[PDB]
């Protein structure tokens, strides 16, 4: 059975890791209950440390799953409602198209064409940051179509964090972390657990909300367990992950949630690898927005791949199943190929 288990991930792993040139690798699965670890090759090249389960990654965008359960979390304390004008947070953005633009509309990337990234022009400067959402307009109607965007889900987390009073990096690092039980999750890794730090192989505005996250395959798995069991935690944290378990609407086999991304299972592996396209991240799609939102959860997976220069991470889980799997590498290497991996391992379970 271990040796069935390791068969299965060494299978799915080892031939991507050779043909995307990967140095390091670390596989955590959650299997009814109980935590897997398979960790391959080099947290760093140039000095010989081997990856481990507790080994530090960036995940680049899974970091919007944090963000959208400290979102979820201003919801359960009635800080903020998803239908919220976003100017009702900031007085900054009053009289700004921002009147016009709700919450969701930022969450979910339907604000009208918000950029993928923040324009080089604004430098990580708060007042730079502002001024740029003050002049924004939109190319389209809110809620009408989806375009991938930092500036989108990084003012959805920064208005979450003003609804509660206290900066964003505060409130992740004295709350939310706390409150999941992650000690190996950072937005800013202590000088103490930089030996931990695995190196990338080839500073932002809001960077914090999209990109900023630091965790462990260890970490990462605690974290899926919590989404898969949201019950288990304290009420206010058990609704904050339930609110990341809603569907608004749907782009192709994809319902987009707050972070979360979610398909039916069973789907093919093509459909699945087309739902994490360079096309989806890029171009914009027209939305069918559902007639109510619908519970994420029984024959599901839900999913977010993330990147940063030097790294490239792949979470999943099925609810109905009670199975969850982590894939943090220090390279970026494409979608289609974490996605490979993680088919075959789910296959395989």
């Amino acid at each position: 059975p271990a040796d069935r288990l390791k068969a299965l991930v060494d299978a799915a792993v080892q031939p991507v890791m050779k043909a995307n040139d990967i140095p390091g690798l670390a596989v955590a699965i959650s299997l009814k209950g109980e935590p897997h670890y398979f960790s391959y090759g080099l947290a760093s090249k140039e000095d010989g440390r081997r990856v481990t389960p507790e080994t530090l990654f960036e995940i680049g965008s899974v970091s919007k799953t944090f963000t959208a359960t400290l979102a979820g979390y201003a919801l359960a304390q009635d800080k903020m409602r998803l239908d919220d004008r976003a100017s009702q947070h900031w007085p900054a953005l009053q009289g700004s198209r921002f009147d016009g633009i709700s919450l969701l509309d930022l969450a979910t990337y339907t604000a009208g064409g918000l950029p993928l990234q923040f324009p080089d022009s604004v430098q990580k400067d708060q007042a730079q940051i502002r001024d740029y959402y003050r002049q924004w307009q939109p190319t389209y109607a809110p809620g009408s179509q989806r375009l991938y965007s930092n500036p989108s889900i990084g003012l959805f987390g920064y208005l979450a964090a003003r609804s509660l009073g206290q900066p964003f990096e505060r409130l992740m690092e004295q709350q939310v972390f706390p409150a999941l039980g992650l000690e190996q999750t950072h937005l800013d890794v202590p000088e103490a657990a930089l030996a931990q730090y695995a190196q990338g192989y080839g500073p932002g505005p809001l960077d914090a909300e999209g990109h900023g996250v630091k965790t462990s395959a260890a970490d990462l798995l605690r974290f899926v367990d919590a989404n898969l069991h949201p019950e288990r935690l304290d009420r206010p944290w058990a609704q904050a992950l339930d609110a990341t378990h809603r569907g608004y609407y749907k782009v192709g086999d994809m319902t987009q949630g707050l972070g979360w991304e979610a398909y039916d299972w069973p789907i093919s592996l093509k459909r699945l690898q087309a739902g994490n396209s360079t096309p989806m991240a890029l171009q914009p799609h027209r939305i069918a927005r559902l007639p109510a939102p619908q519970a994420l959860e029984g024959q599901r997976l839900l999913n977010k791949t993330g990147s940063t220069n030097g790294f490239g991470a792949y979470v999943a889980f099925v609810p109905g199943r009670d199975l969850g799997l982590v894939i943090l590498a220090n390279r970026n290497y494409p979608n289609a190929e974490r996605v490979k991996i993680a088919y075959a391992i789910l296959s395989g379970l």
